[PDB]
């Protein structure tokens, strides 16, 4: 098991809240032992002017899933911050909610890098992203 | 000049109300010969619940203004769709607003290439973004 | 299957001779239904100075078999142009031969998305990868 | 300013020889105070099969200058490794030489972001490219 931090979908939901997170509905929505999953509506908060899903929205829930995963890869103390992230997105959405899932490509002791795989609520593929987290300690007197 | 469409900034601003760039509080706030620039708040609808600007957001604001300046540098008839797009953050922002101001890199028939750059209040760089952009003939 | 195009090994190989491919000593080297791959030789060709594979030199490998296995899945008179390309190194490799295969995430009618995985001899993924192509139909273009 | 280690052309030029760089005829060629410059034929060694430079090969010849330059900013015993680097290609290049630029774009304690632009020798651009470098410290014993 990938996990590092105990948790639940409603501790992580709640700790979201008050957010661009809960302000864009996203929702932790499933885990497995090595992949965690966010939903996301698609609807006047998240569509560009032309009643389509806005693809930056979407890179949005990528970084959101992507660095969760990654902290929760991590024992207490330490967590991560977000370096960069790059996407294709593969086709328009309309209407439902999308799911991102992230898988762990590879968790280095300094750098993360983590599989952003986004799919329609017919499970087609939508966008693909690749995130890269640098690895922090908590502790450390400045932040 | 770049565009060959003509606008203003209420008339985008109007374009743009009730989708998820009012929803972010992002607005179409100034433009030159070749470049245009939106602006978002940092606050509760763009942080991450820890108490900085959401990088994943900064990408929405610079995908936003690529994509509108893209569609800008078109003649009627003709839209973009937004293919790729990625981004390295740079620092933290707290508080204040963020300014991304796009510029072509490339503007081609079929495929244009944006450079965002996002600065801070006291003009600092926070995020720089690279889009690219599918030229599509709706009429034709 | 996946492919649109015949061909075999040594095909690809001549057709890749005289050129980049063949100076980076570069082979292509098995093929699945849906999946290609080429495989690269870490050697004073392709390290960077001190001692270890170039990271660019990866990346020249990995859009070589993306370009390649997209061209191999479209129909006579129709070819790809490289878009863009982006990949993350995640550890250094000091020897042997390193494996790039291609598998599609997309293809499109005008773009086709494709990833490149690379790894080392003992299977540890060194280089991961995504490529952007362009469709051009050669007769009009 | 930017460079902390004393260097001259010639030197960076020595330091590249027989490795992959001197294999595709890559010259470090100038440098300012904010950037530095390398060149590459154009000809067999690094076009692809259809006659044009090989983009793979543009992306080489930008980590490589992105790299050097990466390592140059930083005190000796200090270096860098590429953690990872987008391009796009903008135009067919099919003879002559290409120089590309490296100029810094943010340079943290541990992460480094840089601009590479290629251009051909009518100064067309051709490429561009952003490379991440995380910095190393070869210096720790023992350790």
């Amino acid at each position: 098991m990938l996990w590092k931090k105990t948790f639940t979908l409603e501790n992580l939901n709640q700790l979201c809240s008050n957010s661009a997170v809960s302000h864009l509905g996203i929702e932790i929505s499933a885990f497995g032992e090595d992949w965690i999953e966010a939903t996301m509506p698609v609807d006047h908060r998240t569509m560009q002017p032309f009643g389509v899903l806005h693809g930056g929205v979407s890179v949005a829930l990528a970084e959101t899933i992507g660095s969760l995963a990654g902290s929760l890869c991590l024992e207490e103390g330490k967590t991560v911050v977000g370096l960069d992230i790059n996407a294709n997105h593969l086709r328009p959405v309309r209407s439902g909610k999308v799911t991102a899932r992230a898988t762990p490509i590879n968790l280095g002791r300094n750098i993360q890098v983590w599989q952003i795989d986004i799919r329609t609520e017919e499970n087609k593929l939508c966008c693909v992203s690749r995130l890269t987290l640098s690895v922090i300690n908590l502790l450390e007197h400045h932040h």
